[PDB]
RNA sequence: AAUUGAAGAGUUUGAUCAUGGCUCAGAUUGAACGCUGGCGGCAGGCCUAACACAUGCAAGUCGAACGGUAACAGGAAGAAG
């Protein structure tokens, strides 16, 4: 019930003295199933542990969604750095219909029928971080009906 | 009951993030070309030279408008084997 899989593996480098080092980082998104979302990003020198540092990572800092019955509940945007994304509840629109590094964390997210549209730019680092962010702000009718009296 | 509706990726760098162009994945067509080709249904078929046109048809009808008889078939009368 822990549900884990890899967005992006890269072969960064460093160029030391001698010649150049070559590492490579995962990026990696863990999630139940129902809400409860996690991101990792772990860097190493060899795949393996690369993607083992980033689900131990992400296992760890995983946030709730308030999901509604399968989906979104209001249409959100979601910023981060370069990345603009938009999603939408798509009220049994069926099918997760997002772009590369988003389809996986509405996969692992436990939503399954949102209809998404990343804008700006579309690193798959920062287009999660702007589906968290999104997904974290988007508040529940029990929610704002709490906030608001009624 | 009559709008259930939205996907990205490759490439600037030793690597990065951003900007940014180029390019690809889709659908379409009065299509052409290449290879191949069994049947049917429904459609479509000079996008260019509003260039030049052989030949045949594409606008005739009415005698219940009229003088009339060129034929065709009868009618009447005459003459002949």
């Amino acid at each position: 019930e822990l549900q884990e899989k890899l967005i992006a593996v890269n072969r960064v480098s460093k160029t030391v003295k001698g010649g150049r080092i070559f590492s490579f980082t995962a990026l990696t998104v863990v999630g139940d199933g129902n809400g409860r979302v996690g991101f990792g990003y772990g860097k190493a020198r060899e795949v393996p542990a690369a993607i083992q540092k980033a689900m131990e990572k992400a296992r760890r800092n995983m946030i709730n969604v308030a999901l509604n019955n399968g989906t979104l509940q209001h249409p959100v945007k979601g910023v981060h750095t370069g990345s603009r994304v938009f999603m939408q509840p798509a009220s049994e629109g069926t099918g997760i219909i997002a772009g590369g590094a988003m389809r996986a964390v509405l996969e692992v997210a436990g939503v399954h029928n949102v209809l998404a549209k990343a804008y700006g730019s579309t690193n798959p680092i920062n287009v999660v971080r702007a589906t968290i962010d999104g997904l974290e702000n988007m508040n529940s009718p029990e929610m704002v009906a709490a906030k608001r009296g009624k």
